[PDB]
DNA sequence: TTAGGGTTAG
């Protein structure tokens, strides 16, 4: 069954695969980088105002996240 | 892989 154990962010540690929430505090629209994929930046607070950042990479617009 | 938020001088 779908689970998820939402916990404040800062116990994302690398290299684990997470179900997360949280507010966008910045992030800038899909751009292209130097690689082949469009890379959209998103800083991501909780309510427990700790933060993270998340790297989103498309090659196109339409498969990252809708944020506007 | 890249990037991995913060002012251009147009």
């Amino acid at each position: 069954a779908t689970n998820y154990i939402y916990t404040p962010l800062n116990q994302l540690k690398g290299g684990t695969i997470v179900n997360v929430y949280g507010v966008v505090k910045f992030f800038k629209p899909p751009y292209l980088s130097k690689g082949t994929d469009y890379c959209s930046v998103v800083t991501i607070v909780d309510q427990t105002n700790v933060k993270l950042t998340c790297l989103l990479f498309s090659g196109n617009y339409e498969a990252l996240p809708i944020i506007y």
